[PDB]
């Protein structure tokens, strides 16, 4: 059989720490709908994120505001997380998250990075 551990820390309280772990994958509902991008709800947190219209769908996004509605669930993945005594930043992605199953499209996580390209 496989030799390794399962789990020891069984059940977890609600700590700052609640967000997901960095390019983790979960299920979030719309709650707030813009022209640059849409706010999504995680389950089992305290602040939401944001999905800029780049990332809200792959393909040219021209009208952000028709792929997706209030009240809709769709899965995303945490791209960059930043927590600032100040404020707090989070910023998610779904043009690397399917919507049938919601598994991971984008492995590799450098398109999420600005970084060069043609055209």
């Amino acid at each position: 059989g496989s030799s390794g551990s399962s789990g020891m820390n069984s059940g977890r309280p609600e700590t700052m720490e609640n967000l997901p772990a960095l390019y983790t994958i979960f299920q979030g509902e719309v709650a707030m709908v813009t022209d640059y991008g849409a706010f999504i709800k995680i389950p089992g947190c305290r602040k939401q994120g944001l999905v800029h219209r780049t990332h809200m769908s792959s393909c040219r996004v021209d009208k952000p505001s028709e792929i997706v509605d209030v009240g809709d669930k769709v899965w995303v993945k945490l791209i960059g997380r930043e927590m600032k005594n100040d404020r707090i930043k989070v910023s998610l992605s779904m043009k690397v998250v399917n919507q049938g199953t919601g598994k991971d499209l984008d492995p590799n996580n450098v398109i999420i990075e600005s970084g060069p390209s043609s055209g």
